[PDB]
DNA sequence: AAAAAA
């Protein structure tokens, strides 16, 4: 009396497979304003 | 002293093969709201 | 003993493939308090 | 005067074994914003 | 000795039909809950 | 066989249109505590 | 062979004249917890 | 064909003027931690 | 050819004597968390 | 034409005693983040 | 002219006695996520 | 007439066991972050 | 908001 969620597995691997994707496109936005962040130091304490 | 209800589980058992064809047809659909619900998380979350 | 449910698969086929029209028209607007989220944090630590 | 219901315990513990599977593919996708959540901050904090 | 249901399929495609022009009608007025939704949180945001 | 559902679309078209009646009236309050949010930051700093 | 359903319109007219009195007076309890909602919000920003 | 509905802006009017009454006791309960809050910031700055 | 329903309005405005006593049972418990919503706020805030 | 709610206030007020025990068991711990978080501020500005 | 109902409250009675039983297996497993709710607070202020 | 639950307090105390043990998994990470810290507080000072 | 920054 199954009801075939063979289409679910297929469907959300692909999803999770694509939030990766976008945390690595935030993670070279983060790391902008944390080299930033201390050369922006060294001109202070010069 | 019997009726022939021959015709029944030929009419019934092709009906409940239908019901699994629109339950899937419907499960296709829900996993739109799953994966969109949680790759909505990551973009806020960033 | 069938119903033709042949009108059924190609009401929500099509119906399912409206939802996912309409989650790429969502996604175009978290990017934006994305990229705003984070161009604000520039001007801040600035 | 008994009907058979061997057809329901085959139909639904087959059923639930299909809620699990369901289950674990869910966990796998909550885990990439719980780890995205904290390296965040190891950057916010550098 | 069969009834004329000539006046069925007419009356009620007919009426499938309408049921069609006023779902199209609220979609037009929940995306106004949809797009006020997010651009409050452009709002706050800031 | 038809149901006249004239007065549909003359009740709920007026209907929709007051939904962007009351949301103009509160994006002109969110930008209150947008306005006074950074104004304050400018007091801070000093 | 009809019967007067002339007392029909005359009493359901003003039935539906009187749905739309106490829906009036619900929207005037609603604005209640819509302003207080975000005078709330003044307060804890501040 | 009425029903008497006088018995309702009678009940809910003197519902709707009593949640102004618990908005008001919040309120005073909130520039609590408003003035509290800034007056802390004096003794951390001097 | 009346039925008597003398014990109708009896018996149910007694009946809706008995909702609002047990809505003020409630009530005397919604408060609590509102006040210990608001009270943590303050030991977080210093 | 009563039903007996005699056992909804013996239930619901042995209900509300117990939210208050459980409010006090997280003051008690709230504490503890407000008097580390100002001895740390202490040893700081030593 | 009455109907035995002495088997309702021998299957209600041990029925409401095991909503008690379920209630108390939720309540052990809500204090985990409020005792590791706090203790995240701890590790994030030092 | 009871219902046999014994296959529920079975399943969530697996179920509660199974949250300590990634709760547990987490306040490990945390550490991180707490640690890593303060050691750049020593490097800032000298 | 605190910690960075004064």
């Amino acid at each position: 009396g199954v009801i075939d969620t063979s289409a679910v597995e297929s469907a959300i691997t692909d999803g999770q497979g694509d939030m990766k994707a976008i945390g690595g496109y935030i993670v070279g936005a983060l790391v902008i304003l944390a080299v930033a962040g201390l050369i922006y130091s060294m001109l202070r304490k010069a």
